[PDB]
């Protein structure tokens, strides 16, 4: 998928998580976020379209998604243990990383 | 190790997982696949040898192993929980990633 | 942070894990190591400043942190299961990755 589509997946599934009632819904939503974050790694944001895929900005962009993936991992395992409110809180701290990337590259 | 040898390791241990009887066997084979996928990620595939190392294709190639690694992660945790058939089903799901990369970069 | 600061974080927190009494201490040190490894991924080591950012050497460098991150993952889950001594053993194993990178790129 293209970058904007993966971002919609991330935004929609974060909201699913905030409204979720059980761990199965949280896990499903986090797994869709993980897929979207991985697919976004191959993308070039519009503000960097003319730069090298290996420029420091593009390597930083891709590390941003690795950071997000490890945060998704933490929430996924919290949900797996049945700690639904903890998984939802961990999902909320993802926004720190969403915003940090947006500030630089959106 | 070189890319062909790492792919040998991935294919051999996928077959071990398919025929395994117990969780320890599945977990051992998955651990070897994780190691091979990481070692493979540093390679330049022959199809991309004559392209720029800074090409989008090289970045995409490496994201494919990141997808594979997160799928291996799921199967590893299922095997760690002792869920042999669920871990085998998660390992079966790797094949779509294997073939999708091959279609582009073998 | 720069590479040297991230290396300090990794080394200091490994020392904490080596002297830890309980899983909470180990998990806290391992999460700080995970953050430093992700941050180090954006660095260029002095020895590779004369290489392309997409050169095989720089890919090897960045993938070395992926290897470390999955080893940090193993120790984190072992600590989460209450296997403190097994987590410490896994952190000891991590050191082979640190030294192998230093041998190549320091
Ligand atoms: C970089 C490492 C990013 C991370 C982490 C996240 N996002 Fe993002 N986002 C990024 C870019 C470069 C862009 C611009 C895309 C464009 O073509 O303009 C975006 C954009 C969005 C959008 C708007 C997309 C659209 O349809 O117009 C949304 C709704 C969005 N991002 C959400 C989002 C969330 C919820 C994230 C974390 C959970 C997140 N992004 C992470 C880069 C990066
Ligand atoms: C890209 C991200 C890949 C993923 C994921 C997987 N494979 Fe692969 N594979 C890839 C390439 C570029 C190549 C060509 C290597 C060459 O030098 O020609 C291969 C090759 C194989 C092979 C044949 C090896 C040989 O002796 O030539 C096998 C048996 C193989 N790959 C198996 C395999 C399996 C089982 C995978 C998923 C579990 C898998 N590969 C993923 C690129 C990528
Ligand atoms: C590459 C993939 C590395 C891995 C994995 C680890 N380290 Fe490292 N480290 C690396 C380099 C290239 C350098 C040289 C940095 C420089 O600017 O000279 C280092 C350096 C250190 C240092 C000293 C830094 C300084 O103050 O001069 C320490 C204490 C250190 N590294 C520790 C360390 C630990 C504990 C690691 C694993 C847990 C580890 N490093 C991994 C490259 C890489």
């Amino acid at each position: 998928a293209d970058l904007e589509d993966n971002m919609e997946t991330l935004n929609d599934n974060l909201k699913v998580i905030e409204k979720a009632d059980n761990a199965a819904q949280v896990k499903d939503a986090l797994t869709k976020m993980r897929a979207a974050a991985l697919d976004a790694k191959k993308a070039t944001p519009p503000k960097l379209e003319d730069k090298s895929p290996a420029s420091p900005e593009m390597i930083d962009f891709r590390v941003g998604f690795d950071i997000l993936l490890w945060q998704i991992h933490d929430a996924l395992h919290l949900a797996n243990e049945g700690k639904v409110k903890e998984a939802q809180a961990a999902a909320e701290q993802l926004k720190t990383t969403c915003n940090a990337c947006h500030q630089k590259y959106r």
